[PDB]
C-alpha cells in the first residue's frame, strides 16, 4: 500500500521527502485515481501546496510536529475556512465556511495539510454518498457498490490510497459503515469526547446534538490513535490492554432486530476464534446484556426527534420538552445497563452491518429498499440495529477490516468498548489484526 500518516510524518522529518512533495504525491494519486471513484469532491490544491511550503519552512527551521506536512482530506460536512460546507444540499452548495472547525484547527496545529474534502449523501442521511452538488462516490473495491455513508468519500479515499488520514462523523453508523464497506478503519468515539464545533448544519452555528460524534478514519490503528490524541477535548485514558490473553469478549452474531449474512457472521466469528487462540475468553450470552430490541426502538425514537430538531409536521403534535427529558432519563438507564455489562467484558465483537457493500440505490425511501441476506430480500432499515448500541449508549466503537465476502467485498468487525476507553477499542483492533495473521 501507501505511506501511512505517521510514516509520512516521519519521512518528512528524516529528510526522505518534503511536505510539498508529499502534498504533490497525494494530489497525484487523487487525480490519477478519483475519476471513477469521485471521493475528493472539494479540492483546495493551490492553498494546500502553499501550506505545504509553509510546512517545509518550519521543518527547515528545526520544527517538528506529529503530522507536519502530512496531506489529508476531511469529510465535507466539517468546516474548513474558505471551503463549502453543504452537506449535499443544493441550496447550500455555495455556503462557504468562515472558520476552521475545531477538529481541523487541532490537526492543522499538529502540522497537517488539508488538500480538500470528501463526499457525503444529502443531509448525511444515507449509507451511500451521493448528492446533486458533487455526484456519487463509488466503492473502490467494486465501483457498482456503495462507498457507504455518510462518511463515504472519506472511506473511499482511504481505501484507494489517496490520503493516509481522514475524519468523519457518525449518528447512524456513518463512520463504521463506510469503513466496513470500503475495508478501512473507522473509530466512532465516545459521545462528547471530540468537539463538534464546525460540524454545523449549513448556515447554522449552534450546540451539538445528542447521539452524534466525530472520529478519525485511516488504514491502520496507529494512525487512528494518533489522530484521536490530537483531536479529543482532553487527553483520554491510554490503552490498558496489551495482549489478547485473558481478554474478555462478548461475541454477538445475532440481533433480535436485524439479520446478518452468513459470510458476515463467519467473518466476525472467525475474528473471535482467532483471539481465543491467543487466550481470549469469548462468550456468546450474558444476562447483563441490555434488551437490544428496546434499545433499537428507544434509539430510533430519539434519532428522529434529534434530526427533526424537535419539530413535527402539520397536524402532528410535537414531543414536549418534559417528554424529551424523560427520553434522556431512559437513555441514561440503558447506559447504566452497559456499565454493568462492561464489568464482565472488555469488548463486544459484533457485525457493523449485516451485509457488505450493496449496489447503488436511487431509492430515497429506505422503506422501499431491501438487502439480500442469505439469498432472501430483507428490510434495509432493519440494519440500524447493529450500530444502535454505541451511538445510543455513547460507547466508542471501532470498525476494522477482518475479511472479504465471496464477491471480494470487505467485511468489517465492530469492536465496542466501554465509554471513554476509545484507545482500548483501537488497541484491541490492532491485536485482532495481528491475531488473524498468526
Ligand atoms: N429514509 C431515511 C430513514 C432514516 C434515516 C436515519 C439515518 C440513517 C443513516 C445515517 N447514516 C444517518 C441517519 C435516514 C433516511
Amino acid at each position: 500500500s501507501e505511506l501511512s500518516a505517521i510514516e509520512t510524518a516521519a519521512a518528512i522529518a528524516g529528510g526522505s521527502m518534503t511536505a510539498l512533495e508529499a502534498c504533490d504525491a497525494a494530489i497525484a494519486r487523487i487525480e490519477q485515481r478519483d475519476g471513477p471513484i469521485n471521493a475528493v469532491v472539494v479540492r483546495d490544491f493551490d492553498r494546500a501546496r502553499e501550506a505545504a511550503k509553509a510546512a517545509d519552512g518550519e521543518v527547515a527551521a528545526g520544527v517538528s510536529k506529529p503530522l507536519l506536512g502530512v496531506p489529508m482530506t476531511i469529510k465535507e460536512s466539517i468546516d474548513i475556512a474558505g471551503l463549502p460546507t453543504s452537506w449535499g444540499f443544493a441550496e447550500h452548495a455555495d455556503h462557504i465556511a468562515t472558520a476552521d472547525s475545531v477538529v481541523v484547527s487541532r490537526l492543522k496545529a499538529a502540522g497537517a495539510v488539508f488538500l480538500g474534502k470528501t463526499n457525503i449523501p444529502v443531509a448525511l442521511a444515507d449509507w451511500q454518498s451521493s448528492n446533486p452538488n458533487y455526484g456519487r462516490t463509488n466503492n473502490p473495491h467494486d465501483l457498482t457498490r456503495s462507498a457507504g455513508g455518510s462518511s463515504g468519500g472519506a472511506a473511499a479515499a482511504l481505501a484507494a490510497g489517496m490520503v493516509p488520514l481522514e475524519y468523519g462523523s457518525d449518528i447512524g453508523g456513518s463512520i463504521r459503515v463506510p469503513a466496513h464497506f470500503c475495508g478501512v478503519w473507522g473509530l466512532k468515539t465516545t459521545f462528547d469526547a471530540v468537539s463538534l464545533e464546525g460540524h454545523y448544519l449549513p448556515r447554522t452555528d449552534g450546540a451539538r446534538g445528542e447521539l452524534g460524534v466525530v472520529g478519525p478514519m485511516a488504514r491502520n490503528p496507529q494512525d487512528l490513535a494518533l489522530a484521536l490524541d490530537l483531536t479529543s477535548r482532553i487527553a483520554l485514558p491510554i490503552a490498558r490492554i496489551d495482549t489478547l490473553n485473558g481478554l474478555r469478549i462478548l461475541l454477538l452474531t445475532h440481533h433480535p432486530r436485524a439479520a446478518a449474512d452468513s459470510a458476515v457472521v463467519a467473518a466476525v466469528e472467525k475474528a473471535a476464534e482467532s483471539c481465543a487462540a491467543q487466550g481470549a475468553q469469548v462468550s456468546t450470552s450474558n444476562a447483563d446484556l441490555p434488551d437490544l430490541s428496546k434499545l433499537v426502538s428507544d434509539y430510533t425514537r430519539m434519532l428522529l426527534i434529534v434530526l427533526a430538531q424537535g419539530k413535527a409536521p402539520e397536524g402532528t403534535e410535537p414531543v414536549s420538552l418534559n417528554a424529551w427529558y424523560g427520553m434522556l432519563d431512559d437513555q441514561a438507564r440503558t447506559i447504566r445497563g452497559f456499565d454493568r455489562l462492561f464489568d464482565s467484558f472488555d469488548a463486544i465483537f459484533c457485525p457493523v452491518l449485516g451485509t457488505s457493500a450493496f449496489p447503488h440505490s436511487d431509492e430515497a425511501d429506505w422503506g422501499k429498499r431491501t438487502l439480500t441476506i442469505d439469498g432472501a430480500d430483507t428490510p434495509f432499515g432493519s440494519q440500524l440495529a447493529w450500530i444502535s448500541m454505541a451511538t445510543y449508549c455513547g460507547m466508542p466503537a471501532l470498525s476494522m477490516p477482518v475479511g472479504t465476502d465471496a464477491n471480494g467485498l470487505p467485511i468489517g468487525l465492530q469492536i465496542i468498548t466501554r465509554n471513554w476507553s476509545d484507545h482500548d477499542a483501537v488497541r484491541i483492533g490492532a491485536l485482532v489484526a495481528d491475531a488473524l495473521a498468526a
